[PDB]
């Protein structure tokens, strides 16, 4: 009766990687073979596999004995992280009718045409396959967002459950919500092969890749709570996460957005002086049915260490002390408040980037941390004087400075403190770092 004993005991298959070599911990010892190019890259919680377009890129999991027919005609669920660089509007139009596996268990070269399971991709769908031995077949074709911001196949690490009832349907789940079904009532017996298959398979684009973690294989359906708490037990605390949902680091740039208001990049005014919001532009293709708010324009920032201290570790851990910068012109600047600086009545604290006023104390010491909206790749940052004493959650004030146009300007403010549980809140930001999964059209 306990969700997490319930997943426990139901796993048949757990793809683990622990001192760079990927197996499988589920008690079953399926045994793993990685061929040359499988590659390590971060993921949502340690490292996560990365296929290339290439034959040599491929882990192979051969079934234990004992877990053999467990999907013959039993209930199964398969669940995984995955991550889908954003597909260009070019490699749409030219790729869009080419449909690839990524993960499948179906045979190929010696059975005609292989019963089992399968997970595609073609253009913007992501697709579950089930075949039986008949050839009789169910998909579930899912659609993705047309906004590229918001949407699951675009660059982001995002949660897949897909679960198998053979007396009604197939579910697919997208970071615990259901996206998609098919009744799989009529199929026969799944046959497939011994091997389940991690690896672009028929894919035309020689520059294609894919991440995929946490590969597991439960063998029931899973009801929705359980994958609900599934997902969320993925979602460790311990370290902050850029805007596609790898490890925050020190020492690289990001632009910031605000999680509430993402239409919004950040300027600045001018050195020594204040920062504001300003309007994306946009990328719109009706054709294509996609568009997004473009990214990479706005200020670029840099979180660096405020002390060593322990040990230097590259990602930034909630909790963690540290110094901002906004980074132009091969140049750092540093983010922070001085002494009795302009502040709003209510006292939101106007920040200041480059601030060097003679003889006046600049407040610069923050807190990156992790308060609310657990399953968002955003963030919090709290500024603090130097007594230790907050100045508030770094956020926006709508307002003017002098004879300046009316402004969303950047401020820290303690009000935030006491609406952590709101829906949306002006505090929240999201760190993009420039990644090649993602190039504005
Ligand atoms: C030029 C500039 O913005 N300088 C800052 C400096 O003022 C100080 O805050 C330091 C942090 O310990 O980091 C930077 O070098
Ligand atoms: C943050 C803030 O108040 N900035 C303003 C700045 O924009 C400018 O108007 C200046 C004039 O001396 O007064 C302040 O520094």
């Amino acid at each position: 009766e306990d969700i997490d004993v319930i997943l426990k005991k139901s796993t048949i298959l757990n793809l683990d990687i622990n001192n760079d070599i990927i197996s499988d911990i589920s008690g079953f010892n399926s045994s793993v073979i990685t061929y040359p190019d499988a590659q390590l890259v971060p993921g949502i919680n340690g490292k996560a596999i990365h296929l290339v377009n290439n034959e040599s890129s491929e882990v192979i999991v051969h079934k234990a004995m004992d877990i053999e027919y467990n999907d013959m005609f039993n209930n199964f669920t398969v669940s995984f992280w995955l991550r889908v660089p954003k597909v260009s509007a070019s490699h749409l139009e030219q790729y869009g009718t080419n449909e690839y596996s990524i993960i499948s268990s179906m045979k190929k070269h010696s059975l005609s045409i292989g019963s089992g399971w399968s997970v595609s991709l073609k253009g913007n769908n992501l697709i579950w396959t089930l075949k039986d031995s008949a050839g009789e077949v169910r998909q579930i074709t899912f659609r993705d967002l047309p906004d590229k911001f918001n949407a699951y196949l675009a660059n982001k690490w995002v949660f897949i459950t897909i679960t198998n009832d053979r007396l009604s349907s197939a579910n697919l789940y997208i970071n615990g919500v259901l996206m998609g079904s098919a009744e799989i009532t009529g199929l026969g017996a799944i046959r497939e092969d011994n091997n389940i298959t991690l690896k672009l398979d028929r894919c035309n684009n020689n520059n294609q890749y894919v991440s995929i973690d946490k590969f597991r294989i439960f063998c029931k359906a899973l009801n929705p709570k359980e994958i609900e708490k599934l997902y969320t037990s993925y979602l460790s605390i311990t370290f902050l996460r850029d805007f596609w949902g790898n490890p925050l680091r020190y020492d690289t740039e990001y632009y910031l957005i605000p999680v509430a208001s993402s239409s919004k990049d950040v300027q600045l005014k001018n050195i020594t002086d204040y920062m504001y919001l300003t309007n994306a532009p946009s990328y719109t293709n009706g054709k294509l049915n996609i568009y997004y708010r473009r990214l990479y324009n706005g200020l670029k920032f840099i979180i660096k260490r405020y002390t060593p201290n322990n040990e230097i570790d590259s990602f930034v851990k909630s909790g963690d002390f540290i110094k901002l910068y906004v980074s132009y012109n091969n140049n750092e600047h540093i983010v922070g408040y001085p002494k009795d600086g302009n502040a709003f009545n209510n006292l939101d604290r106007i920040l200041r980037v480059g601030y060097n006023a003679p003889g006046i104390p600049l407040y610069k010491k923050m807190e990156a941390v992790k308060l609310r909206d657990l399953k968002t790749y955003s963030v919090q940052l709290k500024l603090y004087d130097d007594k230790n004493a907050s100045l508030g959650l770094v956020g926006t004030h709508n307002g003017q400075i002098g004879n300046d146009p009316n402004r969303d300007i950047l401020i820290a403010s303690n009000w935030y403190f006491n609406h952590l549980k709101d829906k949306i809140l002006g505090c929240d930001w999201y760190f993009v770092p420039t990644d090649e999964g993602w190039t504005n059209d």
